[PDB]
């Protein structure tokens, strides 16, 4: 028939491609291409507009699966071809050897870290909840699409999984249909080796529905069924069990080999002559297979051109619901939304950047909708929840509404990172947050590396930034979490000093559209600084003190800038006149002008580091650098900022040395360099 | 009763901690105290033997409840006393306010990190197992003893738990007794705002045995019912869900309030007349209470008397396995051990490191048998097991035994970097590793740090270091890895360049007591280096090449020594005179002397350090870093390497520029400071 003459194709495309590049996976792509072949005839997508608002998403959480997912976009036109194909892992091309949403048009997210795809499949259901709530009205389903992802046992495996499959049984997402590749087949042999827990009983237990399809090595007629049933059950995700051969087809099929090698030759051959195609070509594809792909493009392109319709009638009925809709696909924020971000002189009173965090986002969620976010169990500590809002939970628990805009994400810091993904993923100017405090971002380090590969503009609130949190001990304080962050490509880590700073942070975090933000943020009061701003805030580092005449410029972030503010009055007693400098961003800063940067960071004058955790990173920026690079310690935040002499006289005295140390030397920027 | 009255005096012994601290959390310690009464008095230890090898372990996974547990060993007469608890979260106290085994007497591994102990339970539960299939034998239980697990819904949370205990009930660890604090409550409030799962389900699909206790805040009777049961279950690892009030006896009992501040001093008052006490009176120790313990130690120390006894025996009956058991019980490798280790010279073939390391365990576990570790489905490509050895399986599987040496930890990083520090643990000088590729250790960044606070020599097996693995891409490519885990106190990151160094990097690696290990190991081969050695690579840091008359000191890590090497040749043909640095371990250098380091990196020569990785961290031992600051890309490797410009001309180039770059000034070493 052509629908087996379409899994074949995209089989072979997928051995095809393996095969050029002698490097790739063709085992799950073999066996997964029923699926794949029953779940995109079941999905509305337009290849020619990949963001409409209103396709159903596909996700390939089993990302190393990669040649599947791209002989489906080239075999349905997407801006993906054969030609493209051929290149499969070779540098440059479009097809790379895992999805990345940044290259591969039909991309939704970048997988390929395991057990990342699922957890960005619930952020998209949950993202389809909240908006379809926001914006559906009667006779306007302007959103009801649905979300389907493939994993495998590997993502299983990983906990990241177990998290977001807890939290959306939680969150009862029935849009969320995802398949499960029950091949029994990982990279160390069998699963009977490691992985023997009943999976369809696990997920009972989270509240999701299933179905199971035990031939799904052909029972094409089974999975399209086995959709139809999720459909139907509004009120669980569905995982749909299907049991496939690893490599079905190949003479290896239900090995460990077929996972992550190219075949033979002369298996390539005999899967070409079994199935009708001829054994001397490669990167078939038969024109009824592209003709019968077309007709579902082809209708699929007719209902979104009833849904533009729809949303036309949508903006007469609901002209003001309708105008945000429309400025939000624009990817505009509200006009002058800034204008309710809190500003601060020095007259007022000294406040926690955790709190000052909490007044932003009460003034600024009920301006921008598309804001919504949470916190990983720690709501009352990380204050990331406005007065008057209502958590995002399913009505039938009486705890919330799907229109909510407050997550409880439970303590899930790795799930809730790679759920903010697939939120930015989902689109529709989404801006989403997530809380906790900074030392357990690093439980979420696999999805905060992708917020920055994807370029998610995500945010984290990451409370509790150093030891000035004090009794909870070194298990709590971060020391090595900025510079690991920092080090990472893309991600802008602000550190915030006093209100000013902190509404320039929030103003980037907001604003941004291609880099994820994490905000690190303090337990303990600090004051509102002379010589802030949002403006020179917003350049991520600005000179806070300017002194023409200055033996030293003291650099420093958040909390230690009141430091530095106070070292400099005890280094006035000393003889030495000394310089500020204030760096809420060191990735904003770099992006400056290389003027602005030295206007900032001058040649001629010595330049000493002050930050209260590792100086990874502050070479960049300095001569000498005073940090922390031992843990913390349990007891009174005061008096561990004393044992390790952050403190006016412990700052002035390195400070001395340093005027000291450069004496009869040249001086030139931090930032000069050779090359 | 007695028992009433030390379950009264640990949790007032609590309260009275945390309110002498204003800080801290009473409301587990109020829900847990009649569980840890009941299984304390299961227990065998001995408080003034906290190393006995035998002894029972308890970890508190819920670490925040640690007054509950610095309750317990004050009472039980551990190094610990009443004063101390005066001092709970005072810094500088043994009471800090969450527990570390290396400051507090009794606490076996360093939790507060949520779900993290209940994993390093598994791993102490899996050693154990591992340590009695090989020495036990009949009429000789060397080794018979248990894991006790506390945890709350945090910890269930967290997938960390999800990946150990899918693994334990995979393992049958028919040892491990894990307690579940069910109170229903988080920092967000109720369980029914994010986590609403069927936990006992769940439990019993990962094919643990369940025992419930429905009123655990009186039923001490049914708690040690349950202890006696699930030791009748010798296949299973069993979960006792303790149905609790969280702050039981408390005002503010049931309510999120008491699970983390300190009660009001009118709500101690009553507590302490209801349950007999004076409320005038704080940290009352019944002198009742203290016999009755007592009576317990006593009892225990009899049980380990003839447990010595026991050990005397065996070493006269099996004379071999007793001296080996004698030696890892004091803490000592065989002697010259090391010998076993590979030595290489320059005429050898190239070779990857990730299988010079497959080599080295090829000769070393057959001569060290505390040696364990294994993969997380990686074992074909990080190479991490032995060719002749047998997995760590329960033998009913017919996949491995007990005795076995190697661990099929499945797409489990986190859990497989908790169990590690659980190994660790346990003791009887283990040594054992974790294979993974390099940038999916970052998914277990919660445990390594713990790996890092606790002091444990644990090693990671960290394969695919770079851009070198070629087409799996950018999801795969570290970049930011090696800066975060460097810039982490006490990780020693090996990434070594050839086979004498792979040697000196397992050399460190297994003699190590209190130092995590990574080793970042190669896909791509690399040449055998003229002027390595072991000796020289021990030093962490060393002048593979020396030129006494250098223009430029270039610093190179793995692979990148043997580019810098070939650098060289260019640069002589432009008139420039280079040296060679091989920095393997940045932290082992760093401990060397000031002496022998400025040996490496003297005054007066600009030095330029090249890793294929992020600059950050390098500028501690060179002037310039060309290093790889954004992500990388999928194709061949060495093209990827081509497009960086990560060649000998690229390199020289910047040598040259370097040199440029400090003519007419005064350069001292990069290790020189003001402070
Ligand atoms: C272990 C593995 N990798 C390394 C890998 C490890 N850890 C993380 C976080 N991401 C990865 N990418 C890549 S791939 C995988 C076997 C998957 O086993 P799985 O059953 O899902 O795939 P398959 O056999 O094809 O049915
Ligand atoms: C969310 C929380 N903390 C921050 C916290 C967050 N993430 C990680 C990895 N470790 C932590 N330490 C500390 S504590 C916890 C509530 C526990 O809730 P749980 O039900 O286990 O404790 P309890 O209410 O006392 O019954
Ligand atoms: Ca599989
Ligand atoms: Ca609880």
């Amino acid at each position: 028939s052509v629908d087996q003459k379409a899994i074949s194709t995209i089989r072979l495309l997928a051995v095809d491609a393996v095969a050029a590049a002698n490097s790739g996976h063709p085992g799950a792509p073999l066996g997964l291409a029923p699926a794949a072949h029953a779940v995109f005839k079941k999905m509305r997508f337009n290849p020619k507009d990949t963001k409409w608002i209103n396709r159903d998403r596909f996700v390939l959480s089993n990302g190393h699966a990669c040649a599947l997912l791209y002989s489906m976009l080239v075999l349905y036109g997407y801006d993906l071809t054969v030609e493209d194909l051929k290149k499969f892992r070779q540098l440059g091309s479009k097809t790379p050897g895992h999805p990345e949403n940044t290259d591969v048009p039909g991309a939704e997210v970048t997988t390929g870290p395991l057990g990342q795809g699922i957890c960005n499949g619930v952020g998209i259901a949950l993202a389809q909840a909240q908006f379809a709530a926001t914006y559906n009205k009667p006779d306007f389903p302007i959103s009801d699409s649905y979300t389907y992802v493939f994993l495998g046992d590997g993502c299983l495996m990983e906990g990241v999984s177990s998290e977001a499959s807890s939290l959306a049984g939680h969150l009862q997402l029935g849009n969320l249909i995802a398949f499960w590749d029950d091949n029994k087949i990982s990279i160390d042999g069998s699963t009977e080796v490691a992985f023997t827990e009943d999976v369809i009983a696990r997920y009972k237990s989270y509240g999701w529905h299933i179905v199971e399809v035990s031939d799904a090595d052909t029972d094409i007629t089974a999975i399209a069924a086995a959709i139809d049933e999720a459909k139907k059950v509004t009120n669980k995700p569905t995982l749909v069990r299907l049991t496939t051969t690893i490599g079905f087809g190949s003479l290896a099929q239900g090995t460990h080999g077929v996972h992550g090698a190219p075949l033979k030759a002369d298996d390539i051959k005999q899967l070409k002559t079994k199935w009708g195609f001829n054994p001397e070509e490669s990167f078939a594809v038969p024109a009824e297979v592209t003709a019968s792909y077309n007709e579902h493009v082809a209708e699929n392109q007719k209902i979104q051109q009833q849904w533009n319709e729809l949303f036309a009638a949508y903006k007469q009925k609901y002209p003001e619901l309708g105008a945000e809709l429309q400025r939000r696909l624009d990817g505009k924020l509200p006009e002058n939304w800034d204008k309710a971000l809190p500003v601060y002189t020095p007259a007022d009173a000294a406040v926690a950047t955790r709190k000052l965090s909490e007044i932003v986002l009460s003034k600024i969620i009920p301006e921008v909708p598309e804001i919504i976010g949470g916190s990983a169990d720690l709501t009352p500590s990380n204050l990331t929840k406005a007065k008057g809002t209502v958590d995002f939970q399913p009505a039938a628990t009486g705890l919330g509404d799907y229109s909510g805009r407050y997550i409880r994400y439970g303590v899930r810091e790795h799930a809730m990172g790679a759920i903010m993904n697939g939120i930015a993923a989902f689109g529709a100017n989404y801006k989403n947050y997530g809380g906790t405090f900074l030392n357990f971002v690093s439980y979420a380090a696999g999805a905060v590396r992708l917020s920055a590969l994807s370029e998610f503009p995500i945010t984290w609130v990451a409370t509790h930034d150093s030891i000035g949190l004090g009794e909870d001990g070194p298990t709590h304080q971060p020391i090595e979490t900025l510079a690991h962050f920092r080090a990472t490509p893309n991600i802008s880590v602000w550190r915030p000093a006093d209100g000013n700073e902190t509404s320039a942070a929030y103003k980037s975090a907001i604003e941004s559209t291609h880099t994820p933000h994490i905000l690190a943020l303090t337990r303990q009061n600090l004051p509102q600084l002379e010589g802030s701003s949002i403006e020179k805030a917003s350049k991520g580092g600005y000179t806070l003190v300017q002194q023409d005449k200055a033996d030293i410029i003291i650099v420093a972030t958040g909390s230690e800038v009141s430091l530095a503010v106070d070292a400099l009055k005890v280094l006035e007693g000393q003889g030495i006149k000394a310089g500020v400098v204030s760096l809420p961003d060191q990735l904003t800063f770099d992006k400056q002008s290389e003027e602005y940067k030295l206007s900032v960071l001058p040649d001629g004058v010595p330049i000493l580091s002050v930050e209260v955790m590792s100086t990874f990173g502050w070479s960049k920026y300095s001569h000498q650098q005073f940090g922390l690079n031992r843990f913390g310690a349990s007891g009174k935040a005061p008096e561990i900022f004393k044992l390790f002499e952050f403190t006016p006289e412990g700052v002035a005295e390195r400070a001395a040395k340093t005027v000291a140390f450069y004496k009869g030397k040249d001086v030139v920027s931090p930032l000069r360099s050779a090359f």
